[PDB]
């Protein structure tokens, strides 16, 4: 029921963003939610190369770092590379299938594309600073407290994934596969969709900007310049990548797209809560176990929780949740510098 | 039983290209095959922006053609975009779910990316040529003759899928499902995608080859040279693509991968063959459509035919097939000049 090339004429103004008719010709001189075809226009002229960033005095830098800073510093880094290297793959694997306008399909193609290119820029900084990148490479996959932070991501996009194979190849119904009943919902489906897309709201629009003040707290101190310039261009492309889940979103829950979506949202609105809440207790955790033995200049345990707390409620009421934080102005305006969108 | 973020510590190094553990960290300081490193740099090293080609002259040239004239652009054009609608998604929808290197995963990612700029392209063209743009794309979808030109390929793609989420469902063995027997094979999986592999191959370096001939005829008369301007860059990127799967097709082929896609090249040979002949006959039978209203000065049926067994015996002696037609040189030698 998923086809490369859908033979019905369709008015592509009129289809939902998801589960309408699988996008045929790729057009885009018209669109339902011009949104989508800025966020490719500007992303296109952010275009950038890693390899074109001078990283040259980042190794002598981090090698004269204090073993705990080294710490603080390599496990930023690594749960970075984490994040970007999930991002590169699923937003294709897990929005692709579903999608039925032709500028979200591109938006979600180029969005995905520009995630490479920063895991690519992981690779440069990795490789320039440390004697052995398998190493830092191999923990990535194995490390518990990066199995912990990021617990559930994986899950979220697999579940949909898995749950879009099973609507595809049977459809909506009550089924039976070896014995057992297998019963496929589009409102269960619709619903997975929504909470994965708030959790990819989340990952883009706090977790890696938690992450960009620790990398940045170094730049302020003129350490590990050639990373905070590859960090820099990764936060302007962020801002794009975050502003297009906010619209999505957005869009979903408003009733203009999807009615049955409109509903959805409403009914999840405590579960969406309580899954921000989580992102943000992971977020705090991490902080601790990054400073266990020791702090920074500009940075510390206490410093890095407030600003998950300050990033939290304004990404939340973006996306029309309440808060759950107390309201507090920017820990950190440093960090403005840096964030240049 | 696909993963996102696979859980298990493996070395990237020894996975096969498909089928092996879909790929956790995303690494490229080393490569089990470089040339899929060499083939993202190199895509990224061409980007370029289709907006910023100048085609204001092109409407101009375009609205003055004689009618069957603009028939034959805008044919050739329509078809050159279903073909890259199609590109921009199916590599990521249909082979990305089976890739075990990373390497090979971002370079299918690359390349995809790759054909979205293409299709963004053919707007750009078209939306300053004809004043309603819905009439051309509208036209894709519901043309009998471009369809049956392009007949095999959605289908190709469609039926790999639904196997491939067969396969991460239920797993290998044969399966009950709403009372029906259901076989998954991974062997016959893997000759799914095998042939879809050699499929796309004929795609991109047969069906667009013909394609760019069709766009580089008005570029040799001096007009359309906006357009001109974009196929040249589209033909850039395009002899990267043929390349990438050119090496996956070969690599497969010498044993030094998964040794069972060895055994399938070999055992699919004639399946190869015969879908590089059945591609060949199609790009031949659109010539009566394309030239209905007239042909041009050194652009007709007979021509188009020699192009098309000249370049189908190229690109399947370039993985290892027999040659259908009989040998000849290129009918058309001022293609050179713009293929660089
Ligand atoms: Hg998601
Ligand atoms: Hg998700
Ligand atoms: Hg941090
Ligand atoms: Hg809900
Ligand atoms: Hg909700
Ligand atoms: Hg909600
Ligand atoms: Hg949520
Ligand atoms: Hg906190
Ligand atoms: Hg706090
Ligand atoms: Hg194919
Ligand atoms: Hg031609
Ligand atoms: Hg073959
Ligand atoms: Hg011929």
């Amino acid at each position: 029921a998923y086809t490369t090339f859908s033979q019905t004429k369709n008015d592509q103004l009129k289809e939902p963003m998801f589960f309408g008719q699988p996008v045929n010709v790729a057009r885009y001189d018209q669109q339902k939610y011009d949104i989508f075809e800025k966020l490719i226009e500007k992303q296109l002229s952010f275009f950038w190369r890693p390899e074109e960033v001078d990283v040259s005095r980042d190794r002598i830098d981090y090698q004269a770092l204090p073993e705990h800073e080294k710490h603080i510093f390599i496990s930023n880094l690594k749960y970075q590379t984490l994040l970007d290297s999930i991002q590169g793959r699923s937003p294709n694997v897990a929005l692709l299938p579903l999608i039925s306008i032709p500028e979200l399909e591109t938006w979600v193609e180029t969005w995905a594309f520009s995630e490479t290119i920063h895991s690519r820029s992981h690779t440069h900084i990795i490789r320039n600073i440390v004697n052995d990148p398998s190493v830092v490479f191999d923990d990535i996959v194995t490390n518990e407290q990066i199995q912990k932070r990021a617990e559930g991501i994986s899950s979220y996009y697999d579940e949909l994934i898995e749950m879009t194979s099973y609507w595809h190849l049977l459809g909506e119904g009550t089924h039976t596969v070896n014995g057992k009943t297998v019963t496929v919902s589009l409102r269960e489906l619709k619903k997975k969709l929504y909470l994965c897309l708030m959790s990819v709201n989340a990952l883009e629009a706090i977790r890696f900007y938690v992450s960009f003040a620790c990398s940045f707290a170094f730049a302020e101190r003129e350490l590990m310049e050639g990373n905070a310039k590859i960090i820099r261009l990764i936060a302007r492309d962020e801002a794009l990548h975050l502003t297009g889940t906010q619209h999505m979103l957005n869009l979903l829950r408003s009733g203009a797209d999807d009615p049955e979506m409109a509903e959805i949202a409403e009914e999840c609105k405590q579960e969406c809560y309580d899954l921000f809440v989580q992102a943000a207790q992971q977020e705090k955790d991490w902080a601790d176990y990054l400073f266990r033995d020791g702090s920074m200049i500009g940075l510390n345990k206490d410093i890095l929780c407030q600003y998950v707390e300050y990033i939290t409620n304004i990404r939340m009421q973006a996306v029309g949740l309440d808060l759950p934080f107390q309201t507090r102005s920017n820990p950190i305006p440093w960090i403005n510098t840096w964030l240049v969108s």
